DNA sequence: GGGGGAAGGATTCC
DNA sequence: CGGAATCCTTCCCCC
């Protein structure tokens, strides 16, 4: 099994570039901002030239600005970077359509049928990426080996613009010597859980007891860093497509007046229609950040589709439900529509 | 003991 | 001082 991966560099602030490419060579930063007055928001990306100083994602808007104040600061513009993204999904869509689309700017492509070994693999890297890079002027980086995740750490090693293939052999050397932090779907918070485990390698999840690590780590995380270090993983590419669509707003300020909240609700729900279109929802979640930027979303799960009136309906209650078994002051509110039939 | 789901909490950037 | 989703663990009715 060969599966070739694609991730598209600095996506974000890269697709910015294309439509201005002016700002190449030019440190450029997409933004979110919030609104609750100036500067306030975050990072969605940076490309290399601002990384390089210290502007990564996630981080505030104005700590930022303190380390690049002539850097080229644009807002987001998802649904931009959305059909760009679409197009080079669509033109890799047949390379073997027997491909996953992970995310906006993530996909795995299963090569198997369409040719074998690495060597001509890699030869059909270059001939993706260099079509993408025409056709769209976007670079890209690619990853190859014999399972999805692997393929990931395969790009996410070599970017940007970058093809690396790691199968076999290294992928020996990497369950031995690769950092557990870099392990796809293993964020901060669960690093350094398991640092505290004793591990920080795959390799080292073998000498530890099952039950220790579902104990800490979940039975779902545990059981997928196992069968990673046995190089006993394979989940085939198959396209799992989103099974969730929400709008989420932050209120000019922090409250618990239900005839205040209401509104930015109300205008998250319409955005979440518009946004689901054809597709019909049978749940229903009201979200909404603490002040503690803590989260509390309680839903509803109906025997039926939601008609966007019912969503206004059901809406309300389940945030007065919130309000109802929280303390908090609400931050930020939204909605998110799920179950879609 | 466990299927089958709905619900609420946490985590990653999937 | 953001915003979108997903992941995932506990609760629940009941055969
Ligand atoms: N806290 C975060 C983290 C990431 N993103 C966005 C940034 C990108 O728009 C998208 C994909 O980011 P990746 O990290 O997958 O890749 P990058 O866009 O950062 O490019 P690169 O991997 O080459 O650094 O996720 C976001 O909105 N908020
Ligand atoms: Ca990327
Ligand atoms: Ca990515
Ligand atoms: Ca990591």
């Amino acid at each position: 099994m060969i599966v070739l991966f694609v991730d598209f560099d600095y996506f974000y602030a890269q697709v910015e570039e294309v439509l201005n490419p002016s700002l190449k060579g030019k440190p450029v930063v997409v933004c979110v901002f919030s609104g609750r007055f100036e500067d306030s928001g975050a990072v969605a990306t940076a490309n290399y030239e601002a990384r390089k100083f210290g502007v990564k994602a996630g981080i505030p808007i104005v700590e930022a600005k303190k380390i690049l104040p002539n850097a080229v600061y644009l807002p987001m513009r998802k649904e931009v970077y959305q059909q760009v993204s679409s197009r080079i999904m669509n033109l890799l869509r047949e390379y073997s359509e027997k491909i996953e689309i992970a995310s906006i700017d993530e996909a795995y492509l299963d090569i198997s049928d369409k040719v074998r070994d690495y060597r001509e693999a890699y030869n059909l890297g270059l001939e993706i990426k260099n079509k993408i890079l025409e056709k769209e002027k976007i670079t890209v980086t690619v990853g190859i080996s014999k399972n999805k995740v692997f393929a990931k750490i395969a790009a996410d090693m070599a970017k940007p613009n970058g093809i690396k293939v790691i199968d076999d052999e290294e992928v020996k050397r990497l369950i031995r010597e690769l950092d557990i932090a870099d392990v796809p779907g293993i964020g901060n918070i669960t690093a350094e859980k398991l640092k505290k485990l004793g591990i920080n390698k795959l390799v080292d999840t073998l000498s530890i007891e099952f039950d220790k690590l579902k104990g800490m780590i979940g039975e779902a995380k545990a059981k997928y860093l196992i069968s990673l270090a046995r190089d006993e993983y394979n989940e085939p590419i198959r396209t799992r497509v989103r099974k969730s669509i929400g709008r989420i707003v932050t209120m000019k300020r922090n409250s618990r007046n239900l005839e205040e909240i209401k509104p930015y609700l109300f205008r998250a729900i319409e955005e979440s229609y518009y946004k689901l279109d054809k597709r019909i929802p049978k749940a229903i979640h009201v979200v909404a950040v603490t002040e503690d930027l803590d989260i509390v979303s309680r839903g509803r799960t109906f025997p039926h589709g939601i008609s966007k009136e019912t969503a206004y309906s059901e809406s309300v209650k389940l945030l007065q439900k919130i309000l109802e078994e929280d303390e908090r002051k609400i931050r930020r509110i939204g909605v998110r529509f799920s179950k879609f039939i």
